[PDB]
Formats: C-alpha cells, structure tokens, sequence
C-alpha cells in the first residue's frame, strides 16, 4: 500500500499546486497535505476502525498483508508518512485523531468457531480455511501456517507422531488427550472449562511439549503464569490478549492460599483485572491453563470445585535414562514442517469436551486422597461397629501417616457429609470408652 | 444528529464565506468555524449539561439514540467533528470548555422509582414504560429491552422457569427469592440492605445464575468484587457506576477480619472511595451485593448486625454428571428472548423486603453457630440449675467438642447476650458442692 | 451577576471598537477583551480575595447568591466567560493570575461564635441571624435554612422529638446529649475536645442518626473516616473544609495502635495534613469526630488522654423486627421541615461542655476496665503490705484472657489506686 499511498499523495499535491496556480501566487506554494484531507484520503483508500467507543480507544488499521487489525501507533505513523512524509509527530497525531473521529465502531470478532491462522481464518463449523478479509476483526493470529497434509513429516528419521506416542508410553487415550489439549490451546474464545496439569518425575518431555505448544501457537499469543501466582496483584494483567497461559514449573507441593482467580479463569467466569497504575476493571478470560510441574500442588479449598476443574496428564516416560536428544527440543520442534503438520492435525480433530483417560481418573483420585486427608482416610478405612464415633475417628490413622492437620469433631461432620451405611446410633457399641483416642488396632472382631 | 450537524455545517461556513466576500479579501478566506461559535451552535441544537459545580467536572452530552447522558470525551469530540471536522484535538477541547462555561447545572436523577432500560424508562409507581427524554438524567441503563411478554420463550425445548425451579430444587420460596433477587439487582438506587449469598458444593448453577444476571443487566453495569477484597485499597472505586456487584467465587472459610466497607455498601451508608492517583471523596453506593461461594465465609464481626445484613440462598441442585448441559450457561440464557422475558418478570413484581425462605433461616442459624462459638455451644447446650457457672465454662464444653478460639472467662457476658431461653440468669451460692471439671457430664442430673 | 458582566463586556467591546475606528484600520479589528482589562473589570465590580500569601494559593471569589467565598476554578472561569466568552482555558488562567496579583489578602473568618447557615450567618453570642456579606469570609455553609420554629413538624404522624426520645430509650440525659452532639457537629470552629462514639449492637438507629446529621449539615460538609483510618497516608486530606467527620462502622474491637492523629483531630491540636502529590502543610482541624460501631474498640495507649477525649452514647433500642420503619431513614429524615426544625432546636441550644449521662459514665468505666487490664483488676479486687500475693499475675489476669507483666509495671496499679511494711509476710482460689 506504500506505492498506492505515495501515488495518491503525489496527485493530491499536484492538485493543490494547480489550485494555487489558478488562485495566484498567494499561498506561497502549498506543498503539505492538510491533516484533515490526509485523513479523508486514508479513510477512502484504507480500512481504519475503532474497536470500542470508550474513552481513549486507540485507532486500529487493517494490515492487508497480515490480515489482522493493529493498534500499533508506529505502523499507522509509517502509513501517514507513506501518504504525507512531511508531517511531523504532532501532525500525524492530528491525522490519527481525525481518522478516529471519522471511522465507524466495530467490535472484535469473538466467535469461537473462527480461529485466526497465518494463512487465514479457519472456520470450525465448516472446518475450512477462509482468506483474510477486513470483515473479520482480529488482533492476533496463530504463528504457524495451515496447509493440507498427507504424510507425517520426518527430519533425520524423527517422526513427530512417534514422539507423541513415546511421550504417553504408548497409550492411545493419553495421545488423544494431548492432541485435544493442543486443539483447545489453539482456541482463544472457547475454554472447555478444564485445567490441564502435566506431572513429571524427571526428564519426561514436559518442557519439550511446552515449547512445541509455544511454537505452533504464536509466541506472543502465550502467557507465562503459575497457579500460585494467580492471586498475586498485577499478575492477571498478562492474560489480556493471550490465547493460552502456561505455567512452566509450579513448585513441588506448593500451597495455594486462594485459587478464586485461578478457578474463575479456568471456568471462564469474569474476573477483576488491574494494570500497573491503571483503573481496575473486569474481563472474561477464555484462555486455557496448562501447568507443567513435578509432583502436584496442594489447594486450600478442599472442595469439589477444584476437583471438577482439574485434569492431570501422567507423562510417565523418562527420557533421562535414554540418551538425551537436545536436537528434538532445539531443532526438531522448531522445524516449520513439523509445526505445520501439528497445526493441521490438531485443528482438524473435533471433540465436544475432554475425554478423561483411565490414568487421569486414577491420578485424580490420588490427588483427592493426598490433598484431602479425610478422603484418603475414608478410602483406606477398611473398617467393619458403625455407631462408635471415636472408633470411627481413631485419630484418623496417624493423620493418614501424612501429618496433614485434621480437626476434632468438625472434620467428622465433613467425613459423614462426604460419605450407603450413613450413620448408626447404638448404646451398646458406643459410650464404652474401650479406647481413649498411639493407636495400633486395625480391625476389631 | 450527524445529519443535522452536517447540515448546520456548510451553512455557517457559507455565512462566514459570504461575510468575508462582503468585507473583502482580507481574512484569507476563512473556512473554520470559531470554537466559541461551534459551542454556541452545539448548545442551541443539542442538549449538554453539567452534573455538578465541582472543580474540573466533565461535560455530559445527551445521546438521543441511547437516551442516557454520557461524559465520554470521545463521543463529544466525534459530535464536534460532525459539526466542524477541521478542528484539532486542542480546538475540540476549547469547544468543550466553552460548552462547560455555557451549559446549565442539573443533578443526576436518582429516584428509586425510575429504572433506565434499553427500551425506555420504567416507572415503578405507575408500573409503566416511558420514552426517553432529556429531562431524565441517567448515565447508564439496563442492556435488555423491555417488551410486553405473555408466553415464556423456549429455546431448544428449554424453559427458563423450569430451569429456575430446577436450580431451587422445586421450592416455591426459593424461586420467589430468586426472582426477587433478580428484581433487586437491577435497581441502582434501592438496596433493601440484604447481602445475597449463593452456597453450593459444585455445579449448582451459581455461576450460571450470576452470568444470567450479568446478561439481563448490562455487562458494564456489573462490578466484579469479592467480600474479602472490599477493604483493599482502590477496590471500592469499581462500584462508582455499577447497579450490582457480583462475587464469582469467595474462597471457602476465608477470614474477613474487617467488614466495615462491605457492611456500608450492603446498607445505604456513605463510604470513603478513592481512585488511583485521584483525591479521596465520599459516596453512597446502593448497588446490591451478590456473592457465590462454596460455604459461608468466616466473619470476624460476631455482632448481630453483621448477621442480619447477610442473606443465604441454597443451591442444592447437582449437575456434576451427564445431566450437565453446556448450552444452558453458554447459549440459552444469552438468547435475547429469554433475557427480555426475565427482565419483564423481574421488573413487574413488587415487594418491600426480601421474603426469607425457611431453608435460608435454617442456614442463617447454622452460619450463626459456625461464626460464633458461644452461640453454637448454647444451641448444643441442653444443660438444664445453672448455678455452677464454672462447669458452664468448661472451655464451653471443649468448644462444644469442635475447634475454635475462646476467651478466658470474658465470654460470660456473651452467653447472656446470645440468649436467655427460659431460666434467664440463674446463679445460686449453693455450686461449690460439685466436683470441679472430661466428657462425662452431658446430662441434666449433674 | 451574569447580566451585569454581560453588559460590561458588551460596553467594553464597543469602546474598543470605537478606539480602533478612531485610530484607523490597523490590523485585524480587536474583538476580545485583553486578560488584563478583563481582570481589572472583574476586580472593580466583583469581589475577589486571597486567603493567604503562601505559594500558589488559589484565588477566592465571593458568590453573592451563595454568600460564601469559593476557590473552585470552574465557577471563576464561568464568571470570566460571562464577562468574556471568547477566552479559552489559558486566557481564563491568565485572568485568574492577574486577579491573584491584584487582589488583597484576608484571612478566613474563624470566629467560633459565627456559624454559616444557608439563610445567612448565625451569631451565637447574639443568638441572631445576620444576612450574608462579603465581610465575613466563609468557604462552606450548612445546607439547611434557619427559620423560626414554633410547632414540631410531623410527617405521616411521625415526630422527630418523639423519635429522638425513642432512640434514647426514654432517657432525658441521653436526648440532651444527642441535641448537644448535633449542636457541636454543626459548629466547625469549636471542638469541645471530645470524641463522640455511638456504641450499640444490632438494629439501633445509629446510622439513621448519622444520616440525619449528614442531612441537616451539608452532605459535602461531612467527612468519612473511621478511627483506625486516621494514621495512614492521605487520609487527613479528607478532613479539610469539613465541619464534622463521621465513621459509619468501626470494626468491632479494632486495634488502634496509633492514635496521635486521632487525638490531634479530636482536640484543637495542629497536625500535618498531606494531599495526594500536592504540597503538604500544617493545619488545625476543629471538626468533631462521631463514630458508630457495635462495641467499644480498645486503644493501644490505654492512658488518661484517650479516656478523657472519649465520649460514649447509648443506643439500646432495637428495631430488628416488625417495629422497623424504613421510611424513617429513607424519607422522614430527608424532610425539609424536619431538618429545619432540628437545626433551629440545635443551634438555639447553648452550653459549654457535654452533659455526660449516667449510662455513658458506666460504659466509660467499663471500657476503661476492658482496655486497661490494671483498672479491671482494681475494680474486681474491691491486703496492703503483701505485694506478691495481690499481684499473683493480676490474680490470673482477672479472668479476661489478658497478658500480664513481670511484676514491675504492675505497681502502676497504685497509680490507679496497697499503702506502705511487713518483714515476715513479704490457680489459687483465694481478695
Ligand atoms: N524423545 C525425546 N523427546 C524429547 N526429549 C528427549 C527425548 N529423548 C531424550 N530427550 C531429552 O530429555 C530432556 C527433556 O527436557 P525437558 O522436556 O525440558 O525436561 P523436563 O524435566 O520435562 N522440563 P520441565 O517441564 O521444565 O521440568 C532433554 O534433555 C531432551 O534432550
Ligand atoms: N438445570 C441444569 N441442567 C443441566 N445443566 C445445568 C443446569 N443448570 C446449570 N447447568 C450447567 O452446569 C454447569 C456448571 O454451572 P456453574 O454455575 O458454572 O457451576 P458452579 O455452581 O459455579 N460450580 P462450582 O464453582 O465448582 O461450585 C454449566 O455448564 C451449566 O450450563
Ligand atoms: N425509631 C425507629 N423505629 C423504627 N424503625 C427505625 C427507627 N429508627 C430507625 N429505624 C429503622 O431501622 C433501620 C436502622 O438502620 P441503620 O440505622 O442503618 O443501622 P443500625 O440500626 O444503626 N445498625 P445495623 O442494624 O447493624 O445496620 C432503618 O430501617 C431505619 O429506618
Ligand atoms: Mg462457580
Ligand atoms: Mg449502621
């Protein structure tokens, strides 16, 4: 558009000179296009919009070669210079202000069925690639291109699908879940209301998968934030325009005092976000969370909420014992063809919701037992009677041998609420004080 | 008004051109309307007001299409451009300043009987919809149109009334309370002084009901702020223009050490509000508070006044299994017809105070024992006399067998303050004849 | 004054046009009054003063209709626009600067016997209502007119005096104290060196009385600051230009670690006020403090000063039932007749010190026992030589979950009060 703008500026200056010649030598050779006329020409021959009618909304320009509207001031300034190079910063700002006054108001397309990709928009309803148009209002797009694939790319005899199988210890459910996780991380307007956790005992390829995701998706489109940092002030502000958020390494067994922000982000509920020395507001973040960590973080809520939000991926394979192929994480996942194929395969597959692998359900139960001492006690109870409350207490098996703090006669109510037998009241099996509950009995008669 | 101002343009400019022609070629062919004349034309042909005479207050323009006064400088500058496009930003500011000097002073309409709606203004005294007029001064309105509704809209064979009944587990009192809450949430000038709390274990529709409210009401008319965040600095500033505040998820058992701002916002009491790098001032907030959480948070204030303000709504419906429908939260209640019907029904019904369901009273009592250990001990006392005051303070029967914190014999007055039952105050000298002090004496024979 | 300034501007513009005509057509014809001439005209006709000679102090203008000097630059710029509509913000600032250079300096009228009221100034010594004049320098006034009242105004069969009696649970001392509190709150230049605290639990009407006070007085004339908010940054800037400060709900039993600013504000003690990124300065605040809360918060200092500064008002009536009438706090206290009668009754009442009710003295003693464990011990202990036995760790902290001392500061108990000596006599049920 540089040539077109230079050309239009040339005839505009020529017309101004002709009018000055007709009117006589009085305007001392006017050679600079007035900012209002410059804005008129730009609006006529380019696509400028305004995202919102709110105060100090920055004007957006449609980059034809990129297909996404940009609010970057310097790009617009360069465009002005293309039309009129003699305007300084103040006159270009005046042109921008005039354009802001002229252009119409259009909201960004937040349709979950449309995903911006480098080649163009992708429609999930038709599962088809559509060329970039100014009608589709996007501010960012997936870095990697989208072309039809027929064979699995291989570099130096290394296959991406074989690596995916190797990551999951050759489990169809886990590789399917990983592909679904990639596909969900691609979508920014839809969240699926699940939290993805990667657990790793060592060199399990977790970081390699994180870098693969950060490469297939735009590196700018991804945010970095851990679970324990969600409640911290100004941390949520990084989730503004990011397609997904990745926690690189959550500390092992970290304690989250409050996860209200984390749960709200996971379920897509609106949340209060503030910037540094900026007014507070509320926004809805549909970006998915993907946290890679060793072990498993411990939550404070201890309720069914965090149980329903979370999803765990085993990542059992250990590549530390096998020879480490640094080229996989440094070269192979950065190859254009591999990212292309990954993007194509992930975008084509369709699923309404995450399908939990059988390994994840066992891992979810393990997390439930470890986080909640009461549930772990109930699972490992193996007791036969039911009436004696203090026998049921039994000091809870030395805090389930995991020294997790447990209350008296209050967590008993929590246990009975959590869990056929219900409660029984007998005067011959209770109030005997056989044990003054340290405790070594397991089962009585 | 764009057409009207454009017609006003090229006419005043024509007038200046003719005057310059008559006076001779001396003014270099003036073509820009002077900012003062621009302000005169705008004041004559539009409605600009000033909310108050305070320092550097912002001019307000009546949007004829929207029907609400706005202080957004961008819209005003766009209108000025509609009149005189060639004005710079500084010239637009000059026009705004001249208008500020010229226009009159009128206060915002804050009568509780008038509710701004997308379609018009609803009058509760006459229960009627009236067209937008510049006389009514509103800065925001409900984003749902008000239309006459006779048949409940069904989308994909799904009924909103049936969903409301399901959320309440088919309880008439609870559905009535939910409708009353919907009605109260959209009134920005009347508070009823009740703190609505949604309690549920999981997948109970708490979040669905909250974003349903955020849909029927304007999204920008809702402020997201939790109970524990009321007293943090700069947080109250979000309540400036919002008709309701919604706490998406209050952490379970969070200790609210200070409740002054929250209690003030619940009632019609004024509060000190401060913006970021802006002078502090005093404002009254009538927005209703609605908080959804998994269990009632612990409040430091054990006094009766904190308890009376709180209201608790049971969400006892379970949708954890295959019964869950994503379309309900994501699609169905974003439908325009459903929102219109909900707005109509909520606006129509009239009441003076919340009708407390029986289940709410039970849960309010339960939270009363949970928050106040002495009240919990009294409820679980069953010790019938009470002359030996020392056995009564047996760590209040070891926290009535639970856990907590106790004061050392300074809570004696608290027991009488909580209740007197029927024995009132009873202490006799002969007391010392009972053996001192552990769980053997849970009976009245003493 | 709009008509006068419009006429003055028109005649000045005509005179300038005549001068341009007689001097010949030189350049563009003058049509805008120069800022210096505009300032000259404004100074000649209007009334502009300067409160002090400090750095960049703001010019004050006397509003003839309002009767009070204002420093609001918006009003001054509107007046300038009345005189000269063609001046933008910079030219109005130039006019204001010229006026600041010209006008004389007069201090604010801070006479405790003069109270600015919407009808006019009120002379307490004369007990009269004097009309507004520019001679009296005031920056704010009570938003309720002062009219002579003879018969109590009743709205919907509801009496303000009967409601006041109901709030006090039918106690003459308490209603007298409440009227005295209203009178003290209205006066902004006299402090009486007492802190008013509304102590009551559950529904009592403390907030209703506070709203009545904020209604009879100007709403903008009331500051909002709880006792615990006094000592942090930028909070005192709210107190500037306010006749009284009201704390809506102090947290129950809040720990007031720092009370220096609160004590300074309670008395006439000067204090350093700071604005947000504005030149901080020293100032004296005479506004009275009124706080409402459930129970009496305890102070760290627990000394004589906080005891003598504090005053406690009983709110024992409960309306937590069908007795509650919302219209009392929503509509009844907003009635203009009721507010006018309340203002008349309060301002005509005269006194020099607060009349302490007997119940207030009892609660003051109770708070002294609660905040200071030593005095609670002294009250509870109802011989002389034995100090160790009477100590006994405050006889086991007098059963209040307190913390004791090392038996060295315990003898400060004879400060509150063991007449002095045996040589052989110097948990436990036990004096
Ligand atoms: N097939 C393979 N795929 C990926 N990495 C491999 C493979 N075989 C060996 N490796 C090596 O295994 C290591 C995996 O690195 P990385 O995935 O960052 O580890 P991690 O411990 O999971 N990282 P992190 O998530 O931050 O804790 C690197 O040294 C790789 O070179
Ligand atoms: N009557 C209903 N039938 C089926 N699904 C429903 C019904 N009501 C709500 N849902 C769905 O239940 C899901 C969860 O509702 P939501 O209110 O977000 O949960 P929540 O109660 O906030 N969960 P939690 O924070 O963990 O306690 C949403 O997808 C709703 O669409
Ligand atoms: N004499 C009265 N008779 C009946 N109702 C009254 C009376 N005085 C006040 N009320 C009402 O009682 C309520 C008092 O609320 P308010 O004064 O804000 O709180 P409070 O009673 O001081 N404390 P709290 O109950 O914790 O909010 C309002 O509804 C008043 O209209
Ligand atoms: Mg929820
Ligand atoms: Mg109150």
């Amino acid at each position: 558009v540089k040539q077109l703008l230079n050309q239009l500026g040339h005839e505009e200056r020529t017309k101004m000179e002709e009018n000055w010649i007709e009117e006589g030598k009085r305007g001392r050779k006017p050679t600079t296009i007035s900012p209002i006329k410059c804005a008129y020409i730009l609006n006529e021959h380019l696509t400028f919009i305004l995202f919102d009618d709110e105060e100090n909304t920055k004007l957006a320009m449609y980059q034809f070669d990129e297909g996404i509207y940009t609010q970057n001031t310097t790009i617009i300034k360069r465009v002005i210079s293309y039309l009129e190079p003699k305007h300084n910063s103040n006159k270009a700002d005046e042109v921008i202000y005039h354009l802001t006054n002229m252009v119409d108001i259009k909201e960004k397309t937040n349709s979950p069925y449309l995903i911006p990709v480098k080649n163009g928009v992708f429609n999930r309803k038709t599962k088809q690639l559509e060329s970039f148009t100014p009608d589709y209002i996007f501010t960012s797009k997936i870095d990697t291109s989208y072309v039809r694939q027929d064979i699995v790319p291989e570099i130096n005899g290394w296959n991406i699908d074989r690596w995916i199988e190797e990551i999951a210890c050759n489990d169809n459910q886990v590789v399917k879940l990983l592909w679904q996780v990639i596909n969900d991380s691609m979508n920014g307007n839809y969240t699926r209301k699940k939290a993805i956790f990667f657990v790793g005992d060592g060199n399990n390829g977790k970081g390699t998968f994180q870098e693969l995701l950060s490469n297939v998706i735009g590196y700018s489109n991804i945010a970095s934030l851990k679970v324990n940092e969600f409640d911290e002030r100004f941390k949520l502000s990084v989730l503004e325009g990011k397609t997904a958020v990745i926690g690189d390494d959550v500390p092992v067994g970290v304690y989250v005092d409050d996860s209200s922000n984390f749960k709200s982000v996971v379920t897509g509920d609106p949340v209060l976000v503030e910037f540094k020395n900026k007014p507070l507001y509320r926004a809805t973040f549909k970006c998915t969370v993907i946290q890679s960590t060793n072990g498993m973080p411990k939550f404070k809520d201890k309720t069914g909420g965090t149980l329903r939000r979370l999803l765990i991926v085993p990542f059992n394979a250990n590549f530390n014992g096998i020879k480490e192929n640094f080229k996989i994480k440094e070269d192979y996942i950065k190859n254009q063809q591999v990212l292309e194929y990954v993007l194509y395969k992930a975008i084509n597959l369709d699923f309404e919701t995450f399908d939990i692998p059988d390994a994840s359900k066992k891992m979810l139960e393990v997390f439930k037992e470890d986080n909640d001492p009461v549930y772990g006690f109930k699972v490992n109870m193996f007791d036969q009677r039911k009436v004696p409350k203090y026998i049921v207490y039994a000091f809870y098996k030395e805090y389930c041998d995991e020294n997790g703090y447990n209350a008296l006669s209050s967590n008993k109510f929590y246990k009975q609420f959590e869990h056929e037998n219900y409660w029984k009241t007998d005067a011959q099996r209770r109030y005997d004080n056989e044990e003054l509950a340290r405790i070594y009995n397991f089962n009585d008669n």
